[PDB]
């Protein structure tokens, strides 16, 4: 916008400044294609889609799940290309473990049958008048202890006088602390209200309690503790004068040293509320998966606007595939493309795949014939079914950039369980399922990815029969939709808006070529047409393609030679 | 001036006629209106070249 | 197609994009010649077709028996050219068939043109004539090559060109020698000699004939004389001519006349000029139709046809598949429910005749 | 109307302004052709007419049903086209009351999921009743699992009627959920009513492909042409490729008349319900007139506009008791049923 | 100048309506509010600027 300066207006004579930002704001670069996959695994929320950057990130929500294994595969399979981030979900339903002791519930912030491994117990550290909590679980190696817990800060009285007591005022309706008073003798000499106004935190009233002559004020020995003065602790006629006491939050006390705390959440039972003693040592209970969920459905939404484009599931049931297609085909519909790689078990017949091709025909699906081994980060060596290949193929395609082909491209697998003939990869090829020829004329050997074919049968239209194509259009046709939104929608049809719109077009046009996100276009085409209330925009495209043929037509020729 | 601050989009200068009667003025104007965007519709054709060397 | 994105619409306010994909979606190229063989044979379940490919193949579905000599030496008497698929079809009753009529008819929808039957009998021979005039009336346009015994009279000959006058059967006089990738020399009836003759015209181009195209064999039983090959010819029977009077002797199939009588026209008595025809007429038919029938008679469309006939009559010239045509021929008459369209086409013919007129003459050299 | 500015009239000294907006007015094209349903289903609230706009909001609505399945179907046969609205009614026998129901929501095709034919019948009545009113409709139906073609031709004949389509053909559809659900004709009925819908106005089903997965009977050639030439819709296995796929043959009409394309060629009839339609010169200027002057005169007129911008051919002049009426011929937008090639070989002389 | 897609600025909303509600509000003449979220940043805009006129 043209911004004023000063933004009130002024009325007597003055100078005022306009200024227009709009030639240095820039505009978002190319979208990213971010990799989704649905998986099973120990750890981490059910129904939770968590954005991963790294492996140890990974491995720290999810614990040597398949999941986790796809993801390995995901990253590691093509290591010459930028990593992208990863969606990842937890298929199963799991109740993290609990226990109630002491007043407590104890809470375990892990989900699943790990959880009922965690153990906490509670004893009086009797020397410092304090709590002591011990946190234990073995599966990480994982041992803490808080100690000190409870006291936050002390009061002493000082003054000649023999009578002098501290009382904290019930607030019976809520159980918080109303009011804080101090007697001296038969009276108050100062109190103030806890829950409201400048003395709702700890360390205030210890800085105003400083000022009076006859008192003094300090926090606990150790660490660094301060509250919502609501949350401090009943005390009653509590004899200052003798000994400096130490005023006390419990439960408040363990919320905030825990804080910070990831294996262990605490709550308090309950109105009456339960004194908060200390316990000998309890294992949580409970904690366990449910049994695996019969539709995927409504937990496919849950990556609906997580703007990632291809999705692999990690089984080999058609329900699930079908599932997946349609979620992939509505999120399309709706605007936001998607596609979807699909794979089978660990070695099924070419019968079978022809089945599974013909039982789901999709442009937006792909198929993966081939099952194998890959070597692991971790030195196992491990056997597969084809829907990891495809894991690993749907984080090649993730890798390459908008458009560029999967097509001939290096898979680092270890071995197949299928070795095809010629004639096979060529029928496997024309029936639209992806393969892995085994290059055996060179003297390194190795695995490549035969094509991009998509499951949809028709080769006569590229953008249904390929993926880079229609990948490379739906990114197209979606950048121009949320750009020309953002930028035009709700302007004013000045004069010159067509002129605009074209010059915006052209700009945009001329960015896909650098990119070389599409061949070329012909700029004379771009033509704007604005009528009242609306914009007709064309253009022509030469959409960017793989080579798939080479034909050499190669001549001979004799040549004659004289000296 | 309306022109100016872009309060109407345009208007035609020769439909601005004036006729006057002895107690009377009568004016004709013509004005084209501004209207925000609410519709954009992009038609895109892909079309092949033949590069060769 | 034209497709819209989003696909469901929307009220608000909002951009919408419309694509168009006509520009760079394919086209089918140029039909394929397919071979189809019915053979004794051991080997795979009986009465089904196999697509084949490789010989290996064919030697695991199909093991020692003539179905499997008979793919060999389709694949093999064409070195020159692209090996293309086979369809092959073991036949026997769930013994000997007293008819094959229940069996050729699942051949009926495969994409197959040329049929040889490896049988002798003329019953069988008639069936197949049969059947292919009846897939061809029904618009999928096929051959048939036909052959004899092991030796045969020209008077028998003639009597088998009688029981089959049909423009769309060719007989084959010849019986021979062949020798087999198992290092074998076996004498074969003159059927065999009619698949490599399948096999090299399945391979050649579309329109392109077998005539004065080299045969290889070991040696055949009946050489005939000069005359008795312009016997044979007249009477539209293929013979075999073993060529003699060059250094390098070799056998040339002589002729790709049909069996049918009247050689008047040449798209009746020639194989390679009907066949263009089929394709030519089959193509039109099928790409007009998925192109053109249930859309909007939209005033341009006048124009739209013209263009297609001439994009698809231009192809067929850069395939050699048709000499020439010519552009203004191409007529386009719209009524409101029919499109009425002209065409002139110029068929592409083999040199079967080259006539020399060589004139001497004297000039005064002078210096 | 012109907007007095005041809107208060005024005698004092004084301006007003009147402004004509009539040149701006929009929003004057068609309805899009929303398509309608009746059938059974759970959980909606019986004879309630709802719009629909995503399947997600039918398993919202309805669920566990036959309606739902058709709601699929509706929008599966056609999905390179715009998914559009759909109007549907949970129907918990007469049927008029209900279809009563539909009278005044906007929607031109209706099936019933039903085959019985006392269904149809009642369903064309209101069909009649409805597009003999100023609101155009049409229908589609279909026979059970198998049936006969002397059957067909039965039902054709008694349900024969120019805004009726019976389609024979049944078969299997894969649903999203991957079940190879095998379904009764009528429910093609409802793919095809679907893809009608999708099409523009005055485009036609014939030809279109069926994204069916297998058809109960395969009709050879002769019964094809037997089922198109009494007006019932026929499906085609396309077996002339390696591509096999299933076509719609045609979108004939149980009323089957050579005489009228309008009762016998749905989109033609559609074209009609659809279709639009588009200066005084008076006696006085005039000692006396005859039709033929009216013509030549009206000649001249549109000879000068058609040279700024017709043939005396194709006007007729009446004029009767004071009045001239003026008509001329005018040409509609067809679409082809039939090619027709004539080629002829010719050859030429080379020279070189 | 129009309040159509000019940005609004709210903590939150208490009805989130979904596109085929927004469509129905906006046919209605109501305007409303829409969450977007398809982009990374997710802000609310004003959807139009439809009086309540039939």
């Amino acid at each position: 916008a043209v911004e004023p300066f000063p933004r009130r207006p002024i009325t007597r004579p003055h100078a005022s400044i306009e200024v227009d930002t709009s030639g240095i704001g820039g505009s978002a670069g190319s979208s990213e294609k971010v990799f989704c996959l649905i998986g099973q695994a120990e750890g981490g929320e059910p129904n939770t889609v968590y954005e991963l950057r790294n492996y140890s990130q990974a491995k720290r929500l999810f614990r040597s799940g398949e999941l986790l294994d796809a993801i390995e595969l995901a990253w590691g399979s093509n290591p010459n290309y930028t990593a992208g981030r990863i969606l990842a979900m937890r298929i199963e339903d799991a109740k993290p473990a609990s226990a109630e002791i002491g007043g407590l519930k104890i809470t375990s912030k892990i989900y699943g049958n790990v959880a009922n491994n965690i153990q906490v117990g509670l004893e009086k550290n009797t020397l410092s008048d304090s709590l002591r909590l011990r946190v234990i679980f073995q599966d990480d190696r994982f041992n803490e202890v808080y100690d000190n817990i409870g006291n936050i800060f002390t009061i002493k009285y000082k003054g000649e006088e023999a009578n002098a007591t501290f009382s904290v005022e019930h607030d019976e309706e809520t159980q918080k602390a109303s009011r804080l008073v101090l007697k001296v003798g038969d009276q108050e000499v100062k109190s103030y209200d806890l829950t409201g106004g400048a003395y709702d935190y700890t360390n205030a009233i210890i800085t105003d309690i400083n000022q009076l002559p006859d008192f003094e004020a300090k926090l606990s020995p150790f660490g660094d503790k301060n509250l919502e003065s609501s949350k401090l602790d009943k005390i009653e006629n509590a004899n200052i004068k003798d000994k400096a006491v130490y005023v006390k939050a419990v439960f408040g006390d363990l919320e905030k040293q825990t804080a910070y705390n990831g294996i262990v959440s605490f709550e308090q039972l309950n109105s009456p509320i339960k004194t908060i003693e200390p316990f000998e040592l309890t294992k949580l209970k409970g904690g366990t998966n449910g049994e695996p969920p019969a539709t995927w459905a409504d937990k496919l939404d849950k990556f609906a606007h997580e703007g990632g484009y291809y999705i692999v599931p990690l089984s080999s049931k058609q329900s699930v595939h079908a599932e997946v297609a349609s979620f992939v085909k509505e999120r399309s519909d709706a605007g936001e493309p998607m596609r979807a790689i699909v794979g089978g078990g660990f070695n099924e017949s070419k019968e079978q795949l022809f089945g599974r091709q013909a039982s789901l025909s999709n442009p937006r699906v792909s198929l993966v014939a081939n099952s194998g081994t890959f070597v692991m980060d971790d030195g196992r060596k491990n056997h597969v079914p084809a829907y990891m290949v495809a894991v690993a193929l749907g984080g090649l395609a993730s890798g390459l950039e908008i458009g560029e082909s999967i097509t001939f491209k290096p898979l680092r697998v270890s071995s197949l369980d299928q070795i095809y003939e010629s004639i096979d990869l060529d029928e496997l090829n024309e029936n639209g399922i992806i393969s892995i020829e085994f290059v055996r004329n060179r003297t390194n050997t190795f695995f490549r990815i035969v094509d991009d074919v998509t499951t949809f049968n028709d080769k006569s239209d590229p953008v249904k029969a390929e993926m880079a194509v229609g990948e490379a259009n739906d990114f197209l046709v979606s950048e121009l939709k949320v750009q020309l939104e953002d930028q035009f929608i709700g302007t004013r049809t000045i004069n010159t808006s067509a002129s605009i719109i074209k010059d915006f077009i052209q700009s945009y046009l001329g960015r896909k070529k650098r990119d070389n996100e599409i061949q070329d276009f012909p700029a004379e085409d771009v033509q704007v047409i604005v009528e009242g209330n609306e914009a007709r925009i064309s253009m022509t495209v030469y959409p960017i393609r793989s080579f798939k043929k080479i034909s050499v037509s190669l001549v001979y020729k004799q040549q004659t030679l004289q000296a």
